[PDB]
């Protein structure tokens, strides 16, 4: 019987959700319900509060959860970080009014407003900075200008909050943060083979094309796929029909060159997970 | 110029904006729109987290904030608490698993979970217990369960969340909460008079009642008012027309008392505000 956490709201909830359900784990269908058993998997998933999820599985029952490094790094919880998950990513960052040359050593005596205290702090310990860290709920941007704080310390996802607020990040990140699996300090091993199956597979896509037997030399170099592509028969002997894993990213390029040595009905399928 | 923090979300937003009105301020027409500008009143609100108010007000430029006193209480902020607002009552309350004789002597060396970890220490501060205080976000009550908590420090409304959750609350409490308009440490003075007006005047009702001549010196006994009840003639001369303020509470005690001596169309109206 395994015990996972999932973020219950916030940008993190939904791919966290999609995530689980892609490795075949059951869906919360009635988002109301903080609870999903799955007795197929023989597991139960708990939807928490997001900022919570690191402090469940470390010190709770919970043998896995779901969330963002930052909020694990902010937690101080010792949980074992297994996969990132490809979604999720932002940089923490130092910021304070825009038009000035704002560096590190200016926070030295500054009250630093932020949601993540802890994160803040042991940051500026590493950089051997007095400050006065002071914890918000969220939403800190507007605290400089409300005159609670100097600068601030938060989540830069586009950058568009600080510029809203006459803000400008200075410094080295404190965190380049992601969605993660995180496990507390065999069932265990197949709920991360089974995520690590999709993180790992939701980076391909697989390609099929029809490619004239005079270029299957060429087609061959162009997709290696991850073993060796396969290669089949067309009714027309002139042809054949190969098949590769190629990352998502490359695609269009791929294409591009295969088009140019004459391939026929490229084409691209998603794929659910896969382990290599 | 003065600037007062509002809670932007929560049990307490729609209250809090109401009295506000209610005293004259401008509204907030457009919900999505963080700030609000009063001109005539040269007032700026400012809508916050509910969390942040009490340090905005006590460490920024904010004049006033309205936000709850366990909330206060566990900010840290130093502010004066001028005005309990008459909305937001509720009792702060250590809670565990429920068919167990918990006392506070039982928290020695448990792990309690809570969103006012501040409040909470300084409580087993006072009572000489040392815990180990855990923070979380909210929804503090599944920790239990979940193995993070021996028990738990919560607002207790109804009582409803914790027989939910199979936990019983005990000891004395930690707080007795309610809304309240907090200050800083002319134009102030203003404010909090005209706060004070609505918060005073809800308390009441006006009442009118058609009288019969003989049976004033009864009537003016069962309403005397804040000074003493208006009296003014009817086209009939036999009877008059009393106006007296009466406590909002007593109001339907007062009107049986009135219609036992003979009074006719005894009637309530709202008041907006009353200044003594
Ligand atoms: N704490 C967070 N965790 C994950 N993503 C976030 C977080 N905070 C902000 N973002 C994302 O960053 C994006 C834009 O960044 P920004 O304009 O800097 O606030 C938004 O679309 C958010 O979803
Ligand atoms: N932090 C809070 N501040 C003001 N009211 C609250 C707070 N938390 C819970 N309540 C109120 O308490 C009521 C019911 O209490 P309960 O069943 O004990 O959660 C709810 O209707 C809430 O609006
Ligand atoms: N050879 C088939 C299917 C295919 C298209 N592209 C690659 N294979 C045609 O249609
Ligand atoms: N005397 C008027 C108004 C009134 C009703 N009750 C008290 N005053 C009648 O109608």
């Amino acid at each position: 019987m395994l015990r996972v956490a999932v973020p219950n709201k916030g940008a993190l909830s939904e791919p966290a959700t999609e995530i689980l359900a892609e490795a075949g784990y059951r869906r919360r269908t009635d988002s109301k319900d903080l609870t999903v058993i799955d007795p197929v998997n023989n597991v139960e998933f708990f939807f928490l509060r997001p900022k919570d999820i690191a402090i469940y599985v470390g010190s709770g029952e919970l043998d896995f959860g779901i969330t963002g490094r930052d909020l694990v790094c902010d937690s101080g919880a010792q949980v074992r970080e297994r996969l990132a998950l490809g979604f999720g990513s932002s940089s923490f960052r130092y910021a304070a009014p825009a038009g000035r040359n704002w560096t590190t050593a200016d926070l030295a005596g500054m009250r630093i407003a932020t949601a993540y205290p802890n994160l803040v702090r042991k940051d500026l310990a590493t950089k051997g900075i007095e400050a006065t860290v002071i914890r918000l709920d969220g939403a800190v941007e507007i605290s400089v200008q409300l005159g609670v704080a100097d600068a601030i310390a938060d989540v830069v996802g586009s950058g568009r909050t600080l510029s809203q607020h006459d803000l400008v990040a200075f410094g080295e990140p404190l965190c380049d943060s992601e969605a993660v699996l995180i496990e507390r300090a065999e069932a265990r091993d197949q709920l991360v083979a089974r995520v690590q199956g999709v993180v790992f597979g939701q980076q391909y896509l697989m390609l099929d094309y029809d490619c004239p037997r005079s270029a299957l030399k060429k087609a061959t170099a162009i997709t290696p796929g991850l073993e060796s592509p396969t290669i089949a028969p067309l009714a027309d002997p002139d042809w054949v029909a190969i098949r590769a894993l190629v990352p998502r990213r490359d695609v269009n390029g791929i294409m591009d060159e295969l088009a140019a040595i004459g391939a026929k009905a490229i084409l691209a399928s998603d794929i659910r997970f896969c382990r290599f």
